[PDB]
């Protein structure tokens, strides 16, 4: 994209290793960021330290926009890279100038914003309205249904950890190696390590 | 404000009695709106029709922005008048050609945007590490903090339906029903009909 090309000629670049943290909650927001390459967790936690993954983002996607908009506001989840990444980083005052001249970057960050907003309300709804089976087949599809969802002869094929699932779930590996097994029973699944094979 | 007249006069104005439905869920998308007066609930249902309030808002607030940003999406929830409301309304078409004329307008709505998302997750959270005993009790600490919150010897005191709690969490006016009891014989709190005490 162009408009991108204009966008990332205001930032400066820095590479992240998988694993390492962009966002620490709490942190001030001064901000924006941009995934030039790779993916990121965003993650809240619990009193105990307790992880809960909230969204995976990817290359294209904005990140550290929530305190654009008002100024002296926090950080409000981690974000830690998934794979190695590569992020454009700028100030919110160079970016609302940004804005000035083109109101189409603004744009297209409140359309990623609206999209957020729409799949986190689904995330509360599901876990409002589904018992822990019903969640981790949820969660099971739309991991099939990632842009890095692989491809499989009997369906899409993901690769996860019976932890990462247990953190988007709210449940604990074993109880999430259980409802595993059992929908495996159910021949809805099929799981090889922690290679799991998704049908749809 | 000078803007918001601005957006307005580009309005049609359309008055909704207390427990209207302003936007039903799955209908085409293809207008914004803004409370100019009133308050309304963003609600979402599940299998059994089962309510789930997802957000109250109130005068200023737009509603109606999630399908803005995309053609060809659907309403992704309820919502439904409070009170008596009056209601700004237009159609997408029209307000992005504002935005090409004032992009502060957008800016504005960003603003919601960033802070239903902060808020909404914030929602995920508890309902990912709380379970319907658990919810049912933080909603009432939560409602005891309320600004409107009154006062009681033995702690605060609030009045509540135990459907609106039941749409809080997510349950049933039945099972509020049972678990009021149960924290009421762990004596956490004291229902004398539409009135609760939390203590503390
Ligand atoms: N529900 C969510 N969905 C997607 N991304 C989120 C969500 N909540 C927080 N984030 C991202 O987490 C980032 C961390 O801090 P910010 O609030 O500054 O900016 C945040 C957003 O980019
Ligand atoms: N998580 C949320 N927080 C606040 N408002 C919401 C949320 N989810 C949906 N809404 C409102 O519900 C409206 C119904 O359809 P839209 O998606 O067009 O616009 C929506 C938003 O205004």
């Amino acid at each position: 994209d162009p408009t991108l090309e204009w966008f990332l000629s205001h930032c400066h670049i820095h590479k992240y290793p998988s694993k390492s943290t962009l966002i620490h909650q709490g942190e001030k927001a001064e901000t924006l960021y941009y995934i030039v390459k790779g993916s990121v967790a965003v993650l809240i936690k619990d009193e105990e330290g307790k992880e809960m993954i909230l969204f995976y983002l990817n290359q294209g996607d904005f990140i550290g926009e929530l305190g654009l908009f008002e100024e002296g506001q926090e950080r409000s989840a981690w974000v830690r890279a998934k794979t190695a990444c590569e992020v454009a980083e700028i100030s919110y005052k160079k970016f609302r100038q940004l804005i000035q001249v083109n109101p189409d970057i603004l744009m297209r960050l409140s359309a990623q914003m609206a999209r957020r907003l729409q799949v986190t309300s689904e995330k509360v709804g599901n876990l409002a309205f589904l018992d822990v089976t019903g969640r981790i087949a949820q969660t099971l599809l739309n991991l099939a249904k990632q842009p890095d969802a692989m491809t499989h002869p009997d369906g899409m094929q993901i690769k996860i950890t019976r932890q990462e699932i247990g953190q988007i779930v709210g449940c604990s590996r074993e109880t999430v190696g259980r409802i595993l097994k059992m929908l495996e029973d159910q021949n809805l699944i099929s799981a090889h390590g922690k290679t799991i094979v998704v049908y749809g």
